[PDB]
């Protein structure tokens, strides 16, 4: 219930929400249908248009009218966004020349730069440049400001998830909103696009801006607006809470428009029909910076531009239907379009398996559009399992089409040309981000970079505190002038031992051989070094991990890598070796094909053996550093210690092999030397996190070996590829990868062909961020370069994505 009887007078877009069932006057009292019985007629004033003319210049102040002209409205707060300009001889802010901000500009009283987001759904970042001639307000924002070639989005790329993660810095697997439709089975409860449910606050996790401001004694303006209040009302309404008394004014204010997604769905990202929006979106822009110009705040507010997600050309015609697949498709709910999340229709069918709806869906046609996961084997880079609204199946869906159930939804439920959704990687997804305003930089160009650091930076112009969230805080600091985040880095908390030759070989009872019983100090004072870390500054060049949990480990030394050994979990944490462009490729000689030779450093009772994989009739094993990257036939014999071999699937070793002989050599040549780091991961309760022991759900048959969920390498190299890996001065490049360490490749529909027709093409799905790393083994990289410490966080969360240029 609401009493509408109650009055906007003198309440109209009022910050603070009454509590029903009083009526409401605020920007969302629409939504819940709760605004006063006058709201319209005092609150939504069109009368007269949203432009000053000559001949309003000076008028008698009509309060009816939508803005004003009269001379009192600079200090009422409230003329047209053109004022100036007709009535007083001024020009546009955009014709204006730009002018570097060095410092803020403000009236008196300003306590802090103000920060405006201006947020655009569906804005795809190709728009800057192919739109820049009917969109010149935003073309000087972009120019004169911060600004990068695109931002890359969260998965899904749907409008709640990014607008979400936008406000909280956090994975929607960690703030809850995980779509723009969810169901969640604690709650026995629906969130959809209409309706009340979505306005609960129980699926809203982490926090926003706005609740971080809050608490820290900064005010905020709402940031959610009715989709009736027209653009024009917005940003008056905007301008007029920046002329409140000081101890009233919001800090953070957010514009948000629904274009240019409405006409992208309808038209397709590049059609015709999409000029007008874009024009319309800047004359709205042009409207704010005359307006924060009428205000004296155009050298004053930091003015974020920023989108949720871009559009792809999508058609009816191109939609899958699982009708097509499953003979049981009335047994399933699906949430369908871009993407699709398989749950059982009904709790109560005990026939319903995910398994063989899984099998159904995998590889089933020659040009299948879409294909089937447990949301736990995605690419670890979406971070999309975690959460309990996340069905255990997913369908990730080719770009361009849609997933249905049966034919009958698409057509009784073609209209739209226009989607999006897709995997956050893919071109047509990526969004904008400019910065204007004195605490960004002045004509600067910045890398791509997620989402997902936004609200760290957000929180860095108000001078807030963030909450705990998934930017890592300061490798954004190139975007600032100032108000920059300067993190030390983390201490380590386990320090290595450094084991000497302390056992003899037949303490070791491992079911392991090698056929190396073939026999000079000129050559065993040169082993005897290597041993002792001789080589290390060749293969470790960024010093050695640091780790961030308390464990029981060992530094181990040889010719050609160095590795950091767990005692807990019976392998490598980290193996570094660096391979020149020079390096040869050899082949695992035959009398070595089996062997594996116990560690002197090692105890037996912390080494693997060999028995355990004999007897495991699915696992096999693999080794870390590469035998087929050995510096010499002698070196190669360090290759094939124990404490070298890592357990693996056969299927999978198809993928490793191919990595370690063909593609290491192929970088290496093509980067002008790389270093590699590479190791195990285990993740078995899928939270992006490194697991403890207690966590491991399968080891090696009959041992306490662990089998690692997936395999990481990280392949450093210098920027400049002039110089070598190893004699770098400058900056890094780095590409990684977290592979899933499967007992089978049934991800890729390829895979009875030779390795040079898929591996590399799985190895690129699963494409990563040394931070995801990072998160998933409590390792801390780079620790010994030259470079600064925000240089190397923003090193940290770039990605290699692999699509063409934008
Ligand atoms: C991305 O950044 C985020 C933010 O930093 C990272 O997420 C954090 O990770 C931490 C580790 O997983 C986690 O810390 C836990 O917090 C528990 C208390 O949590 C509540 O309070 C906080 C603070 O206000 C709040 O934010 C939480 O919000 C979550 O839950 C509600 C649902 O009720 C959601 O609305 C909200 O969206 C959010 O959900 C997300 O996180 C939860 C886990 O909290 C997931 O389950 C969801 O799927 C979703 O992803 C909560 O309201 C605290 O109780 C935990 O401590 C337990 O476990 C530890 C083990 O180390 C142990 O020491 C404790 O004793 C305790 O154990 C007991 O409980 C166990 C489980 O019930 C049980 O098995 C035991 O036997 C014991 O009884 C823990 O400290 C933190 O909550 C989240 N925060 C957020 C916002 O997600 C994230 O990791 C980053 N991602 C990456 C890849 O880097
Ligand atoms: C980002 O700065 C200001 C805007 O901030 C915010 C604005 C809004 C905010 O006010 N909205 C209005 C619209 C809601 C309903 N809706 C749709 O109808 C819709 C829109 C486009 C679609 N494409 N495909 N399907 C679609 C469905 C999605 C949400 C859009 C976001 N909500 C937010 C929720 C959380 C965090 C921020 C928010
Ligand atoms: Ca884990
Ligand atoms: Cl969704
Ligand atoms: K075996
Ligand atoms: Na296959
Ligand atoms: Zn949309």
């Amino acid at each position: 219930w609401t009493a509408t009887s109650g009055s906007c007078k003198g309440r109209c877009f009022e910050l603070q929400e009454v509590g029903p069932p009083d009526c409401r006057c605020d920007n969302l009292c629409k939504s819940y249908s709760s605004c006063c019985h006058d709201f319209d007629e005092l609150c939504l004033k069109t009368a007269r248009g949203w432009e000053c003319t000559k001949d309003r210049c000076g008028e008698v102040r009509n309060e009816e009218n939508a803005c004003h002209c009269s001379e009192d409205c600079l200090s009422r707060g409230d003329c047209c966004t053109n004022y100036q300009v007709v009535c007083k001889g001024e020009s546009h802010w955009v014709d204006d020349d730009c002018e570097e901000i060095k410092v803020p500009e403000c009236p008196a009283g300003f306590v802090r730069p103000p920060l405006i987001i201006f947020s655009v759904d569906g804005f795809r970042a190709s728009y800057m440049k192919k739109g820049s001639k009917v969109m010149p307000n935003i073309e000087k924002l972009r120019s004169c400001g911060t600004h990068a070639p695109y931002m890359r989005p969260v998965y899904p790329t749907k409008t709640f998830p990014n607008l979400y993660t936008l406000a909280t810095g956090l994975y929607p697997e960690s703030h809850g909103i995980v779509g723009n439709s969810m169901y969640d089975p604690v709650f026995d409860a629906s969130f959809h696009l209409r309706g009340r449910e979505k306005f609960n606050h129980r699926w809203w996790g982490g926090q926003p801006l706005w609740i971080t401001a809050t608490k820290q004694g900064v005010r905020a303006g709402t940031f959610f607006w009715s989709v009736s209040i027209p653009h024009e009302r917005r940003i008056l309404t905007i301008l007029q809470w920046l002329s409140l008394p000081d101890n009233e004014r919001p800090s953070v204010y957010a514009f948000y428009s629904e274009q240019p997604d409405f006409s992208g769905h309808k038209y397709g990202p590049f059609g015709p029909e999409m000029t007008n929006p874009l024009r319309e979106i800047d004359k709205t822009v042009g409207q704010l910076m005359d307006g924060l110009k009428q205000l004296r705040l155009h050298r004053c507010v930091n003015v974020i531009f920023v989108g949720d997600h871009g559009m792809e050309d999508v058609t009816c015609d191109r939609t899958e239907f699982l009708s097509n697949y499953l003979t049981n498709v009335d047994d399933i709910t699906l949430v369908p379009g871009t993407l699709g999340r398989i749950r059982a229709k009904s709790i109560n069918n005990s026939k319903y398996d995910p398994k063989t709806i899984i099998a159904a869906l995998t590889c089933k046609k020659p040009d299948q559009h879409f294909k089937p996961y447990m949301k736990q084997h995605l690419p670890k880079r979406l971070h999309y399992a975690n959460n309990r609204r996340i069905e255990d199946i997913h369908l990730l869906v080719d770009r361009r089409w849609h997933v249905a159930r049966k034919p009958l939804d698409v057509y009784k439920k073609c209209f739209f040309q226009g989607d999006h959704g897709f995997d956050n990687k893919v071109n047509s997804m990526q969004t904008v981000f400019v910065g204007y305003g004195p605490t960004f930089k002045y004509r600067t160009k910045v890398p791509p970079f997620e989402n997902i650091e936004l609200y760290n930076v957000m929180c860095d112009l108000l001078g807030l505190k963030p909450a705990p969230n998934n930017g890592t805080h300061g490798s954004l600091n190139h975007l600032l002038r100032t108000n920059t985040f300067r993190p030390t880095m983390p201490d380590e908390v386990s320090r290595p031992n450094y084991p000497g030759i302390m056992y003899l070989q037949s303490e070791f009872d491992l079911g392991c051989t090698c056929d190396d019983k073939v026999e000079n100090k000129l050559e065993e004072l040169n082993k005897r070094l290597h041993t002792k870390g001789s080589t290390k500054e060749r293969h470790l060049l960024y010093g050695r991990p640091a780790v961030l949990y308390r464990t029981s480990y060992d530094i181990l030394y040889h010719t050609d890598f160095e590795s950091g050994y767990s005692e807990i979990f019976l392998m490598p944490l980290w193996t570094s070796y660096t391979i020149s462009k020079q390096a040869e490729v050899s082949s695992i000689p035959e009398h070595l094909t089996n062997c594996v030779r116990p560690d002197v450093r090692v105890s037996p009772g912390f080494s693997q053996n060999c028995l355990a994989y004999k007897n495991d009739k699915q696992m096999s094993y693999g080794f870390l550093f590469p035998p087929y990257l050995s510096s010499s036939p002698e070196a190669k014999y360090d290759a094939f210690l124990v404490t070298n071999m890592v357990p693996m699937y056969p299927a999978f070793k198809r993928v490793w092999a191919y990595f370690q002989r063909v593609l290491v050599k192929k970088y290496a040549s093509e980067r002008n030397g790389v270093n590699v780091i590479s190791g195990p991961i285990f993740d078995y309760n899928y939270d992006g996190l490194r697991d403890t022991e207690d966590e491991i759900k399968q080891y090696v048959e009959g041992s306490s070996i662990p089998v690692p969920t997936h395999y990481y390498s990280i392949i450093t190299s210098c920027l400049d590829f002039t110089q070598p890996a190893d004699k770098c001065d400058g900056p890094l490049s780095v590409s990684s990868f977290i592979l899933p360490h499967r007992p089978d490749n049934d991800e890729s529909c390829n895979s009875s062909e030779d390795e040079s027709k898929w591996v590399e093409e799985l190895m690129k799905m699963h494409t990563a961020r040394v931070r995801d790393i990072e998160h998933l083994t409590g390792l801390d990289f780079y620790r010994k370069t030259s470079r600064s410490y925000s240089e190397i966080l923003t090193l940290k969360t770039y990605l290699h994505t692999y699509e063409s240029e934008i």
